[PDB]
């Protein structure tokens, strides 16, 4: 079945984390990343893309150093910086186990799927969330999920939290639709 065959694919690329953590929501977050469809997940994997779940924060890691003490776009004024932000995605996934959820360090309906999408855009489309149609698509609809000061400014983050919305599950899919029909049109295009 598909469900299997994106486990298999996620096999190959999933790092845990060093030292003891969740192992049931490690799981749970990749069961999540496997309804996304499996050509993206295979394209990620064709780029050697490592989708790296972590058991502290981003900037524990030794490739994530030179973000310590870096306030990320959107984050001004809040006196956070990207070591307290949960997850990355672009040129690498990073993920910290347990803050899959809206409101545990950032806004995604889900992380691990928000940010793969961010990896998907940058490595397997070249950016594609930049490209004419989709800043057509966003000056329309960049604000219809609300979050209008973060979702409605940066068409990437606008991408990335519509592919979440279309992957999550069924619920999110048809809000979605609803809110969004000209984003989900053009997700169900690039899927095909
Ligand atoms: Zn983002």
């Amino acid at each position: 079945t598909t469900i299997q065959q994106n486990k298999d694919t996620l096999s190959q690329i999933v790092v845990f984390p060093t030292g003891n953590y969740d192992k049931n929501e490690a799981n749970a977050m990749v069961n999540r990343l496997a309804n996304i469809d499996g050509k993206y997940l295979n394209a990620l994997k064709q780029n050697n893309l490592k989708i790296k779940l972590l058991s502290g924060k981003l900037t524990d890691e030794k490739e994530y150093a030179y973000l310590k003490g870096v306030v990320p776009k959107g984050f001004e004024g809040t006196g956070k910086t990207w070591d307290d932000v949960p997850g990355l995605g672009g040129s690498t996934v990073a993920l910290r186990i347990g803050f899959s959820n809206k409101g545990k360090g950032h806004d995604a309906i889900n992380l691990e799927l928000h940010e793969t999408a961010h990896a998907i855009d940058h490595i397997v489309l070249n950016d594609i969330s930049k490209s004419a149609q989709f800043k057509q698509i966003f000056a329309k609809e960049g604000r219809s999920l609300g979050n209008v000061n973060y979702l409605g400014v940066y068409p990437e983050e606008f991408f990335a939290e519509s592919f979440a919305y279309y992957y999550l599950n069924q619920d999110t899919n048809s809000k979605l639709k609803s809110a969004c029909p000209q984003t989900y049109s053009f997700l169900q295009n690039l899927a095909k």
